[PDB]
């Protein structure tokens, strides 16, 4: 993966709303901030109860947004990444529909897993009580195979039925998909969802070591299409670090929350640790498309006694934390649980989880770009967006207070305010100076200071982060302070939004 800052956006809510308008916006408005793009689900349907997420047919873009030569001649200025939802596919899919008409006649039956699937003998109230689970309840729902009622196999919805990793014809599936993003000249894939790709009795049926033999079986096939596979997991921190051993990439879902703490409290022990321990084959962010994730710095939600990088109180802290910074609005659209710690998602805006610091969050983005990975921005969070309070009343559905739809006057006059612009000249500095080529070291004083050094062959640059400054959500005392060489010599930025950094 390119070492270069990309843009997570969806086709329709940046610009007039197709993926020609999404094109046309980053190359005429972020030229060299984001040479890369990671487009949100774009094919049949995209605006279903899950954002594009619940495909009918994943094979098909939506011919609203686009089509796949569409994507092609995005291809041709700047790397796509697209996710491959691997583990499952809607239930209304001409396949299953003809699994629910012809049952073990049809083609498609092994295809399908259930219950007899896995458990062909019978299971245990321990077997399917240690199933890993996302969402509450046991994985089945009832389904008529022609006329005989079976428990299909499903690790969310009861609408998205999940398939046989294993079978001939899911195989075959998804290799359908990898042709077709093959064939569209597409760079890097998100396989959603796949921990739970693999099943076997007796297991958490979750990152066994058999969905790590589907994941190698996965990369090797992409490669051999020249497509690179990313993947996407979000547990308890340990983890996190196993998972990152044996796979190409994963996302670092502790970083944003870390930074919430350490711009919150001033305390960079925690970041330290983490920069220490952390798997370096990440790809890095602060915002998602998604909610802001709590469960990655985490007690360990099995077994309680697995503290996570700060005490359950931080944790607890962070969410009331974001609660405060935002006057409520999270907590509108987040569903309450009775104890933060039960808490998996808060629903905020990143730039409204810090209350709208701009120093704050300029600080946050040069952390994340100084870190060892790929850095991704989120489009809202590319236009230093608020909560939209308006379309969640509108759809109710938490997530969307974070998922405003962008029209192009928006956009353009969101691209005067100065933090946006720091944060176009930050994703430039750190896609044009090639210190971040090189070798990467850090140092640390014991709580206040924290700098991050990169080191290249014609380039070096250190980025010095003391949130112990700046306390406060209206304060606008520079917390991070920028030091670097290049073709014009030694030089220095301790103003990141009023002296952004430009390289010779
Ligand atoms: O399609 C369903 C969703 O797939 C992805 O989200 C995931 C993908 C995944 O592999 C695991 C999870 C985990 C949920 C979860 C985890 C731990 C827990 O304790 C409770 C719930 C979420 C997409 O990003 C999201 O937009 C989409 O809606």
């Amino acid at each position: 993966m390119k070492n270069k800052v990309q843009l997570i956006t969806y086709a329709d809510r940046l610009g007039d709303g197709t993926i020609k308008s999404m094109t046309d916006i980053l190359r005429t408005r972020f030229d060299g901030v984001y040479d890369g793009v990671h487009i949100l689900p774009f094919f049949t349907p995209f605006d279903g109860a899950d954002a594009g997420f619940d495909p009918i047919d994943h094979t098909k873009v939506d011919e609203r947004l686009g089509s796949w030569d569409d994507v092609a001649e995005l291809s041709k200025t700047h790397n796509i990444m697209v996710d491959a939802i691997v583990n499952h596919m809607s239930w209304e899919s001409k396949q299953f529909q003809d699994v629910l008409a012809k049952g073990e006649e049809s083609e498609y039956y092994p295809m399908f897993l259930t219950m007899s699937s896995v458990f062909p003998n019978g299971a245990t109230e321990e077997d399917l009580a240690g199933i890993y689970r996302p969402r509450p309840g046991l994985p089945f729902t009832h389904y008529k195979f022609a006329g005989k009622t079976r428990l299909v196999w499903v690790s969310f919805t009861p609408q998205q039925v999940d398939i046989d990793t294993d079978s001939d014809k899911g195989w075959e599936y998804l290799m359908s998909i990898f042709d077709q993003m093959a064939a569209s000249h597409v760079s890097y894939i998100r396989l959603n969802a796949v921990g739970y790709g693999a099943k076997e009795a007796g297991t958490s049926c979750f990152m066994t070591p058999k969905t790590f033999k589907l994941i190698s079986r996965l990369r090797e096939e992409g490669v051999k299409r020249g497509l690179e596979i990313l993947i996407e997991v979000h547990s308890y921190y340990k983890k996190q670090v196993e998972i990152a051993s044996k796979v190409d990439r994963v996302y670092d879902f502790a970083l944003p929350p870390l930074l919430l703490h350490a711009l919150s409290t001033g305390h960079v022990e925690p970041v330290a640790h983490w920069t220490d321990i952390r798997p370096n084959n990440a790809v890095t962010v602060l915002d998602t498309h998604d909610g802001i994730g709590v469960i990655d710095i985490g007690s360990d939600q099995l077994d309680r006694s697995l503290k996570g990088l700060v005490p359950d109180e931080d944790v607890d802290n962070l969410v009331n934390t974001i609660h405060a910074n935002t006057h409520g609005e999270s907590q509108a659209a987040t569903g309450a649980a009775a104890s933060n710690l039960d808490l998996y998602f808060v629903n905020s805006t990143y730039y409204s989880a810090l209350g709208c610091n701009d120093q704050h969050y300029i600080a946050a983005r040069a952390v994340q770009f100084f870190l060892p990975g790929v850095p991704q921005v989120y489009y809202v969070g590319a236009l230093a967006g608020k909560n939209d309070m308006e379309l969640l009343r509108k759809t109710n559905n938490g997530r969307d207070i974070n998922r405003h739809y962008y029209s192009t006057a928006e956009i353009d006059e969101n691209l005067k305010r100065p933090v946006v612009k720091a944060l176009n000249a930050l994703a430039k500095f750190r896609n044009e100076l090639d210190a971040f080529d090189g070798t990467f070291s850090y140092t640390t004083d014991d709580d206040t200071s924290i700098s991050f050094t990169w080191r290249g062959e014609t380039s070096q640059a250190t980025l010095t982060f003391e949130p112990k400054r700046g306390l406060g959500v209206d304060n606008t005392t520079p917390v991070a302070m920028l030091e670097w060489e290049d073709s014009a010599g030694d030089h220095r930025s301790d103003d990141l939004i009023a002296n952004p950094p430009v390289v010779a």
